[PDB]
């Protein structure tokens, strides 16, 4: 069994910013999901070998997880808080989309979703 190349982390030639949007995002958000009681499954990328889930990546073609995250933002990748934003709804629709309703990994997902969404309806006004 293999695994994929983990999601880009770095690219030289990729525009980037640190905007204040981009700060809260880090500081609020990634932060407040990152220390939660649920998060650990979602902080590195699904290993489809280790969990024994040879039809995960046959399924997920956009996988996402919170260490890639964590990195993008560390590293300044983004440009913008809409492409932050797009990672973690990803990493939450990967996982309704591979898993069954009620599932254990879908309740963990559904409470950092809804602190997630918590945080972004203060994202701040950009600067
Ligand atoms: C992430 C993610 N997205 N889909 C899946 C499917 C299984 C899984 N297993 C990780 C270990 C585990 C087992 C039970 C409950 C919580 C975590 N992680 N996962």
């Amino acid at each position: 069994s293999m695994n994929p190349p983990p999601p880009e982390t770095s690219n030289p030639n990729k525009p980037k910013r640190q905007t204040n949007q981009l700060q809260y995002l880090l500081r609020v958000v990634l932060k407040t999901l990152w220390k939660h009681q649920f998060a650990w499954p979602f902080q590195q990328p699904v290993d489809a070998v280790k969990l024994n889930l040879p039809d995960y990546y046959k399924i997920i073609k956009t996988p996402m997880d919170m260490g890639t995250i964590k990195k993008r933002l560390e590293n300044n990748y983004y440009w913008n808080a809409q492409e932050c934003i797009q990672d973690f709804n990803t990493m939450f629709t990967n996982c309704y989309i591979y898993n069954k309703p009620g599932d254990d990994i879908v309740l963990m997902a559904e409470a950092l979703e809804k602190l997630f969404l918590q945080k972004i309806n203060e994202l701040p006004t950009e600067e």
